[PDB]
């Protein structure tokens, strides 16, 4: 498989899921804080992003989390830029579940590039049988984020009560699944 290449999975012509790596640091730090006050709308941990080497220790912990297939976080490049991050945040073995995240840059939104990186993991895990059962959550009110799951053929499961806390707040999440 081509696509499967040292640095990253090629999803397209235009985009390339990016095994993390330190180099990757400044670039990502950029990003996020680039859109911290949109993404804080809907994401908990980007409040907390005030310096280059809280993306560093992200980075960190994320090839741990990688080496031992806790999870599986990829930057997402577009084209010469990194666009955001997609993820396996949590890889259930022996259920064989992947529960799925991700986030792009508002310069990078409206160009299907989750989508696409989504319905690549899928193939690459899921028609290998590695995954039998892929998770999207996401709060109730997200527009973005629920559209996206029923673009990549999700089937809503049902809405999990006060399951997200952003700023102290309880949110509602529904929940998505794709079963191979
Ligand atoms: C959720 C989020 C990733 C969605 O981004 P997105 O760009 O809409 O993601 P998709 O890859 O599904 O792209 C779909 C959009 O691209 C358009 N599009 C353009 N080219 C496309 C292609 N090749 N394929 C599919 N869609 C394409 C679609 O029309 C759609 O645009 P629309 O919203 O104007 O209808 C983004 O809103 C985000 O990062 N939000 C903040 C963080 C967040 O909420 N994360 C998830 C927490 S649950
Ligand atoms: C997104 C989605 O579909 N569902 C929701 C709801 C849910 O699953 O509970 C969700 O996953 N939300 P999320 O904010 O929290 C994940 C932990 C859940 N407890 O992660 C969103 C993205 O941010 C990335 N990410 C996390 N921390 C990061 C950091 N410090 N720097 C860069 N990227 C980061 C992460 O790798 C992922 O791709």
């Amino acid at each position: 498989d081509v696509s499967l290449t040292p640095s990253g999975i090629k999803v397209n012509d235009e985009i390339t899921l990016l095994y993390p790596a330190l180099k990757y640091a400044e670039e990502l730090y950029l990003l996020i804080n680039q859109n911290k006050i949109n993404f804080i709308k809907s994401m908990a941990w980007p409040a907390f992003v005030n310096n280059i080497s809280d993306s560093v220790s992200f980075i960190e912990q994320s090839m741990i989390d990688n080496q031992n297939e806790k999870a599986l976080i990829l930057f997402i490049k577009y084209k010469t830029k990194i666009a955001g991050v997609v993820s396996f945040n949590i890889i259930d073995h022996a259920n064989k579940t992947a529960y799925i995240g991700y986030w792009l840059g508002a310069n990078f939104q409206g160009k299907g590039i989750v989508t696409n990186a989504i319905n690549k993991l899928i193939q690459e895990y899921g028609d290998s049988g590695v995954i039998k059962r892929f998770v999207i959550k996401c709060i109730v009110d997200n527009k973005k984020s629920n559209a996206t799951a029923l673009r990549c053929g999700f089937t809503l499961e049902g809405v999990l009560q006060k399951a997200e806390i952003l700023n102290g707040v309880s949110y509602d999440q529904n929940i998505y699944s794709k079963v191979i």
